[PDB]
């Protein structure tokens, strides 16, 4: 039946893409924590980018309509 999960592709600057399947209401901060082990970047050092814009920690992934899409991941010092 109806999806309660999203497919989210994360592509790092080495051009590796990894796919994650996560809860449809998960937020950006939770997502960074989720992918941290696989991408080898602590959540506080992750910058996620989609359609030219940096994803905000307090927003829900669904607010960016990222289901089935490639998000870019960049490693940067925490602000």
């Amino acid at each position: 039946g109806e999806p309660d999960s999203l497919e989210v592709l994360v592509k790092t600057l080495d051009s590796q893409t990894r796919t994650f399947i996560v809860g449809a209401q998960m937020n950006v901060k939770e997502f960074k924590e989720h992918i941290a082990a696989s991408v080898s970047i602590p959540s506080e050092k992750q910058r996620l980018i989609y359609q030219g814009r940096v994803l905000q920690d307090d927003k829900k992934l669904q607010e960016y309509n990222v289901g089935g899409k490639v998000i870019h991941l960049v490693e940067r010092a925490p602000p």
